[PDB]
């Protein structure tokens, strides 16, 4: 068992705003991606605007001040880093993808459930149905269901 968050109670900031979509989808987006993970864990997670948020959410692009370059438009599309103070936990979205609240570019929701799985302490799936493997795939959010892998690896951190 790698890192994991040592209490219940979260709380994460969305540093900036991809132009890419409006503000509210963001928002949205990112509200509804922790919402996967806490329907299968004791977890809970709030959104606040200063302070000592746990997850910092931050759209930035190529070499950005950690030491995970992003690579413009295509490849690598996020990172997030396993819990731990600073910059423990951050997850980082590439500003070079065009971030959509659809399938046209990369589908931000999506990209964000497999980040957060990460700032929670996943890594990365070899089961091709998981959320937490390695390559992105689209799929419609009314559709969307965390795999048996997913919910496996989440509640063996948290139960
Ligand atoms: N196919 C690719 O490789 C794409 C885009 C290609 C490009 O335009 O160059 N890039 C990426 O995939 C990069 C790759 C980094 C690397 O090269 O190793 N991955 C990263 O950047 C990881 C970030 C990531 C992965 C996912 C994901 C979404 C949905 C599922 C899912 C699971 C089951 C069913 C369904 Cl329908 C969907 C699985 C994973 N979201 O954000
Ligand atoms: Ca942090
Ligand atoms: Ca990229
Ligand atoms: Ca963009
Ligand atoms: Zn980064
Ligand atoms: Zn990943």
């Amino acid at each position: 068992m790698g890192p994991v968050w040592r209490k219940h109670y979260i709380t994460y900031r969305i540093n900036n705003y991809t132009p890419d979509m409006n503000r509210e989808d963001v928002d949205y987006a990112i509200r509804k991606a922790f919402q996967v993970w806490s329907n299968v864990t004791p977890l809970k997670f709030s959104k606040i605007n200063t302070g000592m948020a746990d997850i910092l959410v931050v759209f930035a692009r190529g070499a950005h001040g950690d030491d995970h370059a992003f690579d413009g438009k295509g490849g690598i599309l996020a990172h997030a880093f396993g819990p731990g103070s600073g910059i423990g936990g951050d997850a980082h979205f590439d500003e070079d993808e065009f971030w959509t609240t659809h399938s046209g570019g990369t589908n931000l929701f999506l990209t964000a459930v497999h980040e957060i799985g990460h700032s929670l302490g996943l890594g990365h799936s070899s089961d091709p149905k998981a959320v937490m493997f390695p390559t992105y795939k689209y799929v419609d959010i009314n559709t969307f269901r965390l795999s048996a892998d997913d919910i496996r690896g989440i509640q063996s951190l948290y139960g």
